[PDB]
């Protein structure tokens, strides 16, 4: 039996005792100690100072450099007053076992995180967050299995379903095992399972993704890395894929225009030397090594050397089977899959390396790429603030390089998303690159409006999404943040008492961009796409469905799914769409380019000409 508090939960007159001394655990909560929050997972209280109004939140902690600690009060009132007493104070601690008052330094210079400690209370003066200028997070969802790697199922009528998956463990990784730990999540329902994937002898930790035209995910390298499982939507299994030509991990692969899959790099797993280019055809279903497709020109940089150097490229399938490579070597460059392989330069983004800097093409038509933040060397590196438009005309003839505003901070390990408005949402990342570390944190997601050119903070995060993080587009047109963290264990099957779990972050949180609030910061009218046919379209093709609930006419969007891990997200794409409406019925010629519209699922957006987005119907463009 378990003796709830007036809510915590031990496991009943030692209980009472034991529950006033904040030393004594032996105590079960449902969260453990240490475990990082989004809300107070026990019952607030309110408190006033002769003047103008804190929330305390007991046995919980504030992690985060200090403006002040001071030694000498014994009372949660008396921590409430130094805090009312001292300019620019909206959060303090007061630690039960050594009458101490911390104040926490000022948001967001400092990064400060909410952790569950019995030892400590939290102070805060609340926060005022309008979600029609910041958007607005869900609370942690916590999850069987570490989100590194993430992607939606292609479903109809929309997809309701995030597989995710880690390693051989749930929260760490050694090399070879032949298994991969996956999670289940229905965010329709809020289901959430975890299976064991064996049958394909594959760890998929580390590896290349890729979405094919029939919407199975290609899943290939990582810590075994020769090794290809590709996943079915229609089975729900995996499948054994033929090995690749060269084994690989943290490479990046790509989709084509016809939809055969180009990668290149990944010297993390197999040989530690950098590896040239290959392309799976997955009609004749085979690998084509690719020696031609040349990985000196992609090369970074790195303290660590060849390692790190072809890891992570910002590969895009463009126009009749190219593939443009926007980073992160300081140089593009395009290669092909023709004869051996190819490449040639293409441009220069900026004067060093942006390993796992963020991504995204936002605007496939007008061959529109966006680039921030990441850092000259993989690890121990102080992240950049700059960002850049990309734009590709004609493969293998010069791209354009834009630089644009600074990031509001430097990221390392941040991830991207494109959102159906074209603006592009930057989350997490840290100030300095550190594999396996919570340290500076950006918890402030910020917004880019290509547009405007300019950069819009919005609400902050509760946990820091660094290293081994994740980002996701849902149909709902929210954005999915989760994971951080892993622990490597020499063997398989080794135990992972000695590991900094701190750094672990099995779990993930929803933000609302501003377009789904009114200006009073209720949620705004989404469109209705009440029919589409479930019938796959051709590029060139028009696709008819039909629109209730908006006043005037309708935009719309089409976003490819998204596979996401490392700060690489290959398959996610947006193509904006021209409509023509006759009442209810909404008409839109898509692109004649399979090198804009790539095959495979994407989620159809109609938005409101405010800009608020409808739930997505699920898409499917063939060859
Ligand atoms: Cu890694």
């Amino acid at each position: 039996t378990v003796w709830e508090t007036p809510g915590v939960k031990y496991t009943l007159e030692c209980a009472k005792i034991c529950d006033s001394d904040a030393r004594c655990n032996r105590l079960t909560n449902d969260l453990p100690e240490g475990a990082f929050i989004s809300t107070c997972s026990f019952n607030e209280t309110s408190y006033r100072v002769p003047e103008t109004e804190y929330r305390i939140c007991p046995d919980t902690d504030y992690t985060g450099v200090n403006a002040k600690v001071v030694e000498g009060v014994t009372t949660i009132q008396a921590c409430a007053e130094l805090c009312s007493n001292t300019q620019d104070c909206r959060k303090s601690v007061f630690d039960h076992i050594n009458n101490a008052c911390a104040i926490k330094a000022a948001e967001p210079a400092t990064s400060i995180f909410w952790v569950q400690d019995k030892q400590f209370s939290t102070i805060r003066l609340p926060e005022n967050i309008d979600p029609a200028v910041k958007g607005k997070w869900g609370d942690l969802i916590r999850l069987p299995v570490i989100p590194v790697a993430a992607y939606i199922v292609p479903s109809y009528p929309e997809p309701s379903r995030l597989l995710f998956f880690s390693s051989w463990s749930n929260d760490a990784f050694s090399g070879a095992s032949g298994m991969t730990q996956f999670g289940d999540y229905d965010f329709a329902t809020g289901a959430i399972s975890q299976r064991t994937v064996t049958n394909t002898h594959h760890d998929m930790f580390c590896p290349g993704i890729s979405q094919l035209e029939d919407g199975r995910i290609l899943i290939q390298g990582g810590s075994d890395a020769d090794t290809v499982s590709i996943y079915d939507p229609a089975t729900n299994e995996f499948t054994r894929g033929p090995n690749m030509t060269l084994a690989r991990g943290y490479q990046t692969s790509c989709t084509l225009s016809n939809g055969k899959v180009f990668t290149i790099g990944g010297a993390f797993s197999g040989e530690r030397v950098g590896k040239n280019g290959e392309v799976y055809d997955p009609v004749a279903n085979a690998w084509t090594y690719l020696p031609g497709a040349d990985f000196r020109p992609m090369l970074t940089n790195d303290h660590e050397g060849i390692w790190r150097e072809d890891n992570h490229a910002w590969l895009f399938g463009w126009k009749n089977g190219s593939i443009f490579q926007a980073g992160p070597s300081k140089d593009q460059h395009w290669y092909g899959i023709q004869g051996n392989g190819t490449v040639a330069k293409a441009a220069t983004r900026d004067d060093d390396d942006a390993m796992c800097g963020v991504w995204v093409m936002y605007d496939a038509v007008a061959g529109k790429i966006f680039s921030a933040g990441g850092s000259p060397d993989y690890t121990d590196s102080p992240a950049t603030q700059r960002a850049h438009i990309t734009t590709i005309g004609e493969p293998n003839t010069p791209a354009e390089v834009e630089r644009v505003a600074d990031m509001g901070f430097p990221r390392g390990f941040a991830n991207a998303v494109v959102l159906p408005d074209g603006q592009v949402l930057v989350t997490g990342g840290q100030r300095m690159s550190l594999v396996f570390t919570n340290t500076d944190g950006i918890l402030v997601a910020e917004l880019f409006n290509p547009e405007t050119r300019e950069w819009k903070q919005m609400a902050p995060m509760a946990v820091p999404r660094n290293y081994h993080s994740v980002s996701i587009l849902l149909p709902d047109a929210t954005v999915f943040s989760g994971g951080g963290g892993m622990c490597w264990v020499q063997n398989v099957g080794d135990s992972t008492a000695g590991c900094d779990k701190t750094v672990d972050h099995s779990d993930g949180e929803i933000f609302e961009p501003p377009y789904l609030f009114n200006e009073d910061g209720s949620r705004a009218a989404r469109p209705v796409i009440s029919a589409i046919s479930a019938d796959p379209i051709k590029a060139g093709a028009t696709l008819t469905f039909t629109v209730e609930g908006v006043e005037g006419q309708g935009t719309a969007a089409l976003i490819r799914l998204g596979s996401v891990t490392h700060s690489v997200n290959s398959d996610q794409r947006r193509v904006p769409l021209n409509v023509t409406v006759s009442g209810n019925e909404y008409s839109a010629t898509l692109p004649d380019d399979y090198g804009i519209l790539l095959p495979g699922y994407y989620y159809l957006f109609v938005s409101t000409p405010q800009g608020t987005p409808s739930i997505a119907k699920t898409v499917h463009v063939i060859l």
